[PDB]
């Protein structure tokens, strides 16, 4: 932990949230709501499903994207390459190793989430620590949308206590 | 455990959205109420293919007007009315087994006279944006009180 004039001089408070390869343009609009909500980056991990001009990333009445944090990355490889060294990279799957409420959360960590479809690939996977938010009942995954919410918001929770 | 809380959907108008809902319920084990009127017919096979195969796990509730859920309300039932104008942080909430968690409409949210009778919950939105999208905001409000009653 830093010292609390340390952290005083740190910015608010904030983590990194990655959509590899998202195909669906509502998940995507669902989730830079939410990032825009946090205050947070939003990492999109080309190839897109969609051109980010669809009619279907915005709603009537709503307005986000112009307060989305956007980062636009050209492959998973560049954005690898482009971390910060030390960098800390969560990797979300309902076969995760560990629950996310395990997870002891910071400032800059990254939390990466795959398409609704596949999921992340089983190389990603295994590349990085994978959380899994907990499903008591028969149910395979959530939608992408909600596991992003859930695990973002569980972090907020973590770090603005 | 097990665990249960009801979710609670007040007019939902988007059946992407109900069916996400859904098969969130249907990972918890958490019974789904809809209140009438809703914005797409139980027969839509959008509805259905947004819960996948999940909608034979999900206890779904069908209630014809808010009266007609707040009479099948059992006597002493809390219900928390999820708004992002709302009074108290989310994480302020201490959930109990078998709370009731309100949800309002896409479009306009819950009505003020809805709002005024329960206490209302605000998820955290220090960003410039207006409300999340409603089957997150379950999502979220859900999972917060599943942490807090598995005790982790
Ligand atoms: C296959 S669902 C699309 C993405 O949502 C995330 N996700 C969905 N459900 C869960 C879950 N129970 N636990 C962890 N991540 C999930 C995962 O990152 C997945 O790649
Ligand atoms: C108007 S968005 C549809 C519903 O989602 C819920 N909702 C969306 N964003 C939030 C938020 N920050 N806090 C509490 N509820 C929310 C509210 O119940 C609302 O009626």
């Amino acid at each position: 932990h830093h010292h609390h004039l340390e952290v005083l001089f740190q910015g608010p408070h904030m983590l990194h949230l990655v959509l590899y390869q998202p195909e669906i343009p509502q998940n995507a609009g669902n989730v830079a709501r939410t990032a825009a909500a946090l205050g947070w980056p939003l990492h999109l991990i080309r190839p897109l499903g969609f051109l980010l001009s669809s009619p279907k990333l915005k709603r009537a009445g709503l307005d986000y994207w112009p307060h989305v944090d956007l980062r636009l990355h050209d492959s998973f490889a560049a954005f690898l390459e482009a971390l910060p060294r030390g960098a800390r990279v969560f990797a979300f799957s309902a076969r995760g190793e560990a629950s996310l409420y395990e997870a002891r959360f910071r400032e800059g960590d990254y939390l990466l989430f795959g398409p609704e479809s596949r999921g992340l690939p089983e190389e990603v996977l295994a590349r990085f620590p994978t959380l899994k938010i907990p499903m008591p009942g028969p149910v395979r995954s959530l939608n992408l949308a909600v596991a992003v919410g859930v695990a973002a918001y569980e972090a907020y929770r973590q770090l603005t206590g």
